[PDB]
This record gives C-alpha cells, structure tokens and sequence, in this order.
C-alpha cells in the first residue's frame, strides 16, 4: 500500500496515524500539491492529498473514504464502532474535525497570496468557523459525547486538526477555556503515532 | 426532518434529490451561508450547508455523511449497494463529484472577490482539477465502472456537479468529447427529482 501525502497535511496525518496504530506496513510517497509541477494528479484528478494506492493500483480519496477503507481491513485496534449509526456519529465528528482543518488550510492559503490579493474578511470568517467548532468539541466532552480518553477516528482527527492549528499558528487561543479539549489532544499527542508524524518546523 | 440549505448549492441538491427519490417528507430551511448575517451556525459550527436536522435536534453534516444517514433509513430506492466495499467504491466516486463541486465553488467565490484581489492562477488550477476529474468520469463510463443508466449516490452527485458547472458557467467544455458523461447526466436531468431542484436563474 502507498500513502500519497505531504509532511504537513493534517488530512494525511490522520491516515498515517491510523496505519501506524494498526501496525499496517505502507510506503509514503511525498508530494507538494500546491507547487505547479507535482505528481499528485496521477493518483487523484482533484490534485489533493491524501491518496491511498492499493497493491492492485486502485486509488482511494478523499481522507474520510480512505479512513473507512482502512477500517474495513478489520485490523486492531478498531477506530470505528461496529454499529452503523454509532459509526456514522463518529464520522460526523470526524467531518467536524476535517472542517477545522479545512478552515485552517484556507487561512494559510489566504496568507500565501500576494499581500494586495489577500482578504482580511476571509481570514476572519475562517477564524470564526474554527472557534465555533472548537466550542462544539468542548461541549461534546462536557456532555460525555466524547471522553478525554477516547481514541477513535474522530479523536485522532480532532488532535490532527489542533496540531495543525498550532503548527500554522492559526487560532492561538484554541486552548483558552477549553480544558477538556486540551486534555483530549494532550492524551493523543502522547502516543507514538503522533510523535512520529509531527509536521516539520524550521 | 429539516434540510438546511441554499437553492443554488449542489451539495444540498444532492440530498434534496435523495429525499425526493425516496419519497421522504422534509422541510427545507433556506440559508445564505456567504452573507455575514445568516442562520447556519446554529446548525453547523462550520457555517456550511447542507445540514440535516432530525426530529430530535441532532444536526448532521457534511453532505456525504448526511447521504449515508439517509441511506441507513433503508427506504426505496436504495442509492448505495449493500456490500461494504462496493458501497465505499460508490462513495469514492461521490467524493470525486463532490470535489468537482468544490472546485466549481472555489472558482465562483474567487470571482466574487474584488477585482484587484482575484488570482487568475487560482482560477486556472481549479479549472484543471475539473477537467482532469471529468476525464476520469468519462473513463469510468468507457470502462463500465459506471453505466449511463446507473442511478446511485455517485451518479446523482455527478449530475449535481455538472448541473452546477453549467449554472455557474464554469468549464463550458465539460461536454466536449465526453459523450458518455453527457448521456449519463442527461439521463439524470430527465428525472423529476432533478426537474424540481434546479438552481434559480434570472
Ligand atoms: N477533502 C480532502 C481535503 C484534502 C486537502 O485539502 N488536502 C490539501 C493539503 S492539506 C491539498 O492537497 N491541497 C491541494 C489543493 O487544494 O490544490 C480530504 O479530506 O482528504
Ligand atoms: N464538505 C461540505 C461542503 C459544503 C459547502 O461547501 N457548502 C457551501 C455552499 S455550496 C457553503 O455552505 N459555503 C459557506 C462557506 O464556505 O462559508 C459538504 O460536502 O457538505
């Protein structure tokens, strides 16, 4: 199996972590999807990472689909419950976390445009999406919808999203008055799979 | 059940069509997610439509998750196969179609920014994503991975994506030398569910 990705993408990281947790052997194929010359299109016409390539040449995308493919392999530890509705509820929370990643990425890409081309309004509305979403996550933990010791596809995705926010310096107050969220991501960050997949920083 | 949406969004339209096809009663709650004052955040902290609200107050997002929720209700006609791997393969194709919508939407939002803030490079790379993706879709139909008479979640999504491209006047050559794709979407557009969900045009 090949995982086509970048070293910074949290969508990719989510999958690297699933595979590492499950002890599944894979080769990483590094790509830079925002350069003009890159090699992503042979794997995904959308030009986005991650992509998973099976040992028959089938290319899987986007990241939630790949995570389900991996789950279907049936290798411990399970990262989704077996019950269809509860699995879908975990995957709704994964979609929330993926949306935090999306908003972080939009923010970073906005700031990569030439100065005169940037929209401060765009930055503000992405930041608001992030804060509202972090509030919903804290609420799940207050309510017991999530627990701080939960390790599943949703919580992996949440910690990847927060790790990305930190890395890119988006929403520096993510931890302010969200103490359950802090505990949850610290618990995940302590795992070897997170330690081995940190984004490179100069 | 409530479907929170806009009248133009193809992500929303995909779900309106599923519900209509299945004869499932719902109320539509219209929202404008790009205005500064809107009502989407009470349903989804990401501030995006669609959202599905159940008759207990649970809010489901994003669109692929909602489509699976609907499928889980087990109401004819089925829009996903029962086998887990083949269902996931249909959902991979749905992800491709959703990515075409994404690229179309990025294009439209780019063109909504003030003139001096626009990136022609951004427009070009979204257009290329679209063309490459349309080529993959045509290839699926040549290979028999899809058929022109296939009616499932993936092909609904494909026709919603193409309908959006047409509506927004993105990728006007989508039909050029993609005759299977043309036939597939014309077959879907002929259905009442598509006729009743067309985007408003002045
Ligand atoms: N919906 C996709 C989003 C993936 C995504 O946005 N990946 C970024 C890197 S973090 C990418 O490849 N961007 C290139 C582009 O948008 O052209 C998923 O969940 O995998
Ligand atoms: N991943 C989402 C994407 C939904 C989406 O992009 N919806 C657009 C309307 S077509 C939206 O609500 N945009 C508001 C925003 O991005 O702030 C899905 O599949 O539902």
């Amino acid at each position: 199996m090949k995982l086509v990705g970048s070293y910074t993408s949290p969508f990719v990281r989510k999958l690297s972590i699933l595979l590492l947790e499950k002890g599944i052997t894979f080769e990483f194929i590094n790509e830079l999807p925002y350069n003009a010359d890159n090699g992503v299109a042979q794997f995904n016409p959308l030009g986005k990472v991650p992509v998973l390539v099976t040992e028959e040449g089938e290319c899987w995308f986007d990241s939630p689909i790949i995570a389900e493919y991996i789950e279907l392999m049936n290798v411990a530890p399970a990262m989704l419950p077996r019950d269809p509705l509860e699995s879908l509820r975990v995957r709704k929370i994964e979609a929330l976390a993926d949306g935090i990643m999306d908003a972080g990425l939009v923010s970073v890409r906005e700031q990569a445009r030439p100065a005169a081309q940037q929209s401060e309004d765009e930055l503000l509305r992405q930041r608001e999406k992030i804060n509202r979403s972090l509030d919903v996550l804290e609420g799940y933990l207050v309510d017991g919808t999530l627990k701080t010791d939960t390790v599943n596809l949703a919580t992996i995705a949440i910690a990847c999203a927060v790790g990305y926010l930190n890395f890119r310096r988006v929403a520096p107050g993510w931890c302010v008055d969200r103490p359950h969220l802090v505990k949850l991501v610290e618990n995940l960050f302590s795992r070897e799979s997170f330690a081995r997949t940190e984004p490179p920083k100069a």
